[PDB]
């Protein structure tokens, strides 16, 4: 029985474990399993309950970009003297301008028939993203009355539905959803298409899915926060929501003064316009915090049934993974997780929406995984855990030899690889899944050899194996690295990735093809077309980098004519 600002409630007669962050001197209704209404709920002076008939919901429509709400979509409210200088939890208002006025388009007309997710008209919400407005799951029916092409505000009536019961529902730009509901849709797609980060390492050795869950084991100082910025900016979505922000005692300062300069690089303009934020403070309670992530995962699936693809992405480890006092019957703290956790996992996906239209969009997630307490085994990792299906492992080792990013390629992993390998063979490279599969194995002897040598020297390896370390070597710099502060390799396509390592692989072909016929490893160490493959990452002109191959082959023939 502990708390003091809005929180949970405990129990009343039968499976009560559900409450509500109620105000105006207590006002706890929202009930996630409905009840009789006032029973046992008093502990301190006086203690009544006043419950309503809405649940613990969230409000989706033109306002959400741009806002940084908290674990309950509640807007800022800036407050000085403290860290950096900024300090701020959340303070119950509209969590939409009802002032706002928003310029709606028709998409329907009088007559139509429309069902649950039909687009029914179109607002510009910011430059970047175009809010389409649908009907709310669960309505279906004749459009009786329709808004004509004006601005309007929130709360206003745009459209009228005729079910065919005969009721007549009421619609406006704005719908309300359960956030612990997950949000419907016709069917699940299998994970199929990538999402494109840009990042070699990531994109080719262990690829996220649209619709797929990742997570980031993120040891302090590994490159975290840069790695984080760089998914977020270049990767394949067209909306992020995140969340977190309270993780460092400054870090909300930072988030409220560089966030609105940030720019989206593929369009100019700035990065907020299709981004969704939510702070977990430790100022802020503690229900607007384990409920966070819900709220982040209605909004992204909201944005998903329009059509769009949406990276979920959370950095707030420690203040998510507060406890709380639970005394009574029950069953276990490594299980509270493993049942909520996996639940929240299990609403990423990719999608074949709501609607009378085939229409598609996903929810990805990335999730940061960085403790300050040490290990992360039952801490933060304790489940069947095989519902995350990545795991881009950062390490401050790699990071301190400054190999960037700071991914260990050999402890992190993909499970979507043959889940995305035909896209890649159709659309960019016959020979994707065969070159990375073959990369993978050059460094995974690599690290053998590696070891190997550790342990008695490199004074009696032979030329092939010399070899193979010359080249691992190459992969490791050429390919793996990446300058995400360079204005070329700070994203690299597809079709660059693929044209990359093909000039990687041919040279390790050619290799082992010239100490097969007795070329020595130094004269193919000192081969002038080895350092400009160490500098391809920077070419913009991705035939300049194609034509590295024959290049390659020219000089390999002027090292075979002068021996054999």
């Amino acid at each position: 029985a502990d708390g003091m600002k809005g929180a949970k409630m405990y129990e009343v007669v039968r499976v009560g474990e559900l409450g509500l962050i109620g105000e105006i001197i207590r006002l706890e209704g929202d009930k996630a399993v409905i009840q009789v209404y006032e029973e046992t709920a008093g502990v301190r002076p006086g203690e009544p309950v006043v419950g309503t008939g809405a649940s613990l919901s969230v409000e989706l429509g033109p306002g959400l970009l741009t806002s940084i709400y908290d674990g309950i979509q509640r807007p800022l409210e800036v407050i000085r003297e403290k860290t950096g200088d900024f300090i701020a939890r959340g303070v119950t208002a509209p969590a939409l301008p009802r002032d706002k006025k928003w310029h709606f388009i028709p998409k329907a007309k009088v007559g139509d028939k429309v069902v649950g997710g039909d687009i029914i008209g179109e607002v510009p919400e910011t430059s970047i993203i175009v809010h389409k407005i649908m009907v709310p799951p669960g309505i279906e029916g004749e459009i009786v009355e329709i808004a004509e092409e004006g601005d309007y505000t929130i709360e206003e009536v745009i459209a009228k539905v005729k079910t065919p019961s005969g009721e007549i529902k009421e619609l406006k730009m704005y719908q309300r959803w359960p956030v612990r509901v997950k949000r419907p849709y016709k069917e699940k797609l299998p994970p199929e298409v990538p999402l494109i980060t840009g990042q070699r390492v990531i994109d080719t050795f262990f690829p996220q899915a649209k619709g797929g869950t990742a997570a980031i084991p993120g040891p302090f100082a590994s490159g975290k926060t840069v790695t984080q910025h760089q998914l977020a900016k270049w990767s394949d979505a067209q909306v992020v929501i995140y969340i977190g922000c309270g993780e460092r005692g400054n870090e909300m300062t930072d988030v409220l003064e560089e966030f609105p300069k940030l720019k989206d690089p593929k369009t100019g303009k700035p990065l907020m316009e299709r981004t969704v934020l939510i702070a977990n403070t430790s100022n802020m309670p503690v229900a607007a915090r384990e409920a966070s992530i819900y709220t982040g995962i209605t909004i992204a699936e909201y944005f998903r049934d329009m059509g769009y693809d949406v990276a979920l992405m959370a950095d707030s480890t420690s203040r998510w993974a507060e406890a709380l006092r639970e005394i009574s019957g029950r069953e276990g703290y490594p299980a509270y997780l493993a049942s909520k956790l996996a639940e929240f996992y299990e609403r990423a996906g990719r999608v074949v929406t709501l609607g009378s239209d085939y229409r598609v969009g996903s929810v990805s997630v990335i999730g940061a995984v960085s403790p300050p307490g040490g290990d992360f085994s039952e801490p933060v990792v304790q489940n069947t855990l095989r519902v995350v299906k990545v795991f881009w492992a950062l390490d401050a080792d790699l990071a301190r030899r400054r190999h960037f990013p700071a991914i260990n390629w050999l402890t992190s992993y993909s499970l979507y690889v043959d889940a995305v390998k035909d896209w890649w063979h159709k659309n960019i490279d016959p020979e994707w899944k065969a070159m990375r599969d073959k990369a993978m194995a050059l460094l995974q002897k690599e690290s053998e050899l590696q070891e190997i040598v550790r342990i008695v020297g490199p004074d009696a390896l032979p030329e092939r194996e010399r070899a193979i370390l010359l080249v691992a070597r190459m992969l490791r710099e050429d390919y793996l690295q990446q300058d995400a502060f360079d204005e070329v390799d700070t994203y690299c396509p597809p079709e660059k990735q693929v044209t990359m390592m093909r000039v990687l692989l041919n040279f390790y072909d050619k290799t082992m093809e010239a100490i097969n016929r007795g070329v020595p490893l130094e004269e193919i160490a000192k081969l002038p077309v080895r350092e400009e493959i160490g500098r391809m990452k920077f070419e913009r002109d991705v035939s300049k980098i194609r034509s590295l191959i024959d290049k390659t082959n020219e000089q390999f023939e002027e090292l075979f004519k002068k021996y054999g």
